[PDB]
Parts: C-alpha cells; structure tokens; sequence
C-alpha cells in the first residue's frame, strides 16, 4: 500500500503540477548546454524515471522512492544557483511531496 | 504517536550523529563570517531549533516537523558550494530522516 500510495497520491499530484516539467525526464547536459552537470551531479534522478519505477514494480519500499524524490530535489539545489526559477519549483514541488508523505500508509 | 516518533525515533538519532555538528544551532553568519547568508536564505532552520520545538509540543502534525528538516538541508543545498563537506554532511543526515520517516507510524 505504501508503494502503490506513492504512485496513485504522490506521483499523480507531483507529475501534473504545473511545476513538474523541468523534471519529468533526465537533465540532459548536452541538449540543456551543462558541460560540468554530471561532474557535480553523482546520482541523476528524475520523475520520469521514478513514474516508470513505479509503474515496472522496480521498488522494495517507500524507502527507496522516497530517495529517489530526495535524490532529484537535492540535485537541484546543490547544482543550480539560488536564485534560478528551477530552485523555487523544487521547493514547491518538495513540499508538495513532504506534506503527502506525512499521510502516508505504514 | 507521529511526533512522538520524530522525537524519539528521528530527532534521537540525527541529534548524536557525527555529522550533525554544524546543525545542532541556527547559521551565525557574523560568526561563520557569512554576509549574504541571511540574503540568500529566507527561513532559517537547525536542529536545535527542531530539538526544542518537538520537547515544547510545538507541533500540530508530523508533517510540519518533517518540513522543518527539509528546509534546514535545503538550505545547506542552496548557500554552499557542491564540494563544501558539509553539503556530503546533509546528504548522509537526509537519507537517514528519510529512511525513518519511512517507518513512522500513521
Ligand atoms: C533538474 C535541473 O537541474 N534542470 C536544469 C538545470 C539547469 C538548466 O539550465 C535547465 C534545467
Ligand atoms: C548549515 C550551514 O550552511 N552551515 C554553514 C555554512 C557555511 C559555513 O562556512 C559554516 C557553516
């Protein structure tokens, strides 16, 4: 129920936000013109990769999903500068995730 | 019983971690001899702050605390540099929040 509370409550919710569309595939460092993106970023992470995770049984636990939001948010934030656009998606995107969460099953 | 397990469970454990050193008080940025910390930062937040909030029954929902911590490692993402240590310091502590809250009662 937890997984399946991750892709039906907070996956849905976070997917059709209107702020989801910087995330809904992986960064990709060529196309978006990031030469030292993935000197930086060690472990890339996106929604589109966690929806399809979610879809394809991929997670053990909640645990891991719930690493996997933190993973592409934190990304984010250590990446981009503070005062990015990007940066204030996130942060309501996170929030958005905290908060669904917090009501989760055991 | 939510609160009750960030306290016991979460705050406990993250409190006596050796990473959690730099953020058992607020950013002095006078004393750390960080002039635009409070510019680039809009709410501050530690774990002593945390700490004492969850010992005085500050808050009304596990959800609130949760975004607390959120926002202290956010705002670590955001000020420092990717190669600060105390971005890898954060990194580690998150995970570990995370994978607790996991396992935190309904
Ligand atoms: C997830 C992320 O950091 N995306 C992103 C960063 C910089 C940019 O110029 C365009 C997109
Ligand atoms: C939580 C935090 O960012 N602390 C912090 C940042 C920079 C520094 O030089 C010393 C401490």
């Amino acid at each position: 129920n937890q997984l399946q509370y991750l892709h039906k409550v907070v996956m849905k919710a976070l997917w059709k936000h209107q702020f989801a569309w910087p995330f809904r595939q992986p960064v990709d460092a060529v196309k978006l013109g990031l030469p030292d993106y993935h000197k930086i970023i060690k472990q890339p992470m996106d929604m589109g990769t966690i929806k399809r995770r979610l879809e394809n049984n991929y997670y053990w636990a909640a645990s891991e999903c719930m690493q996997d939001f933190n993973t592409m948010f934190t990304n984010c934030y250590i990446y981009n500068k503070p005062t990015d656009d990007i940066v204030l998606m996130a942060q309501t995107l996170e929030k958005i995730f905290l908060q669904k969460v917090a009501s989760m099953p055991q």
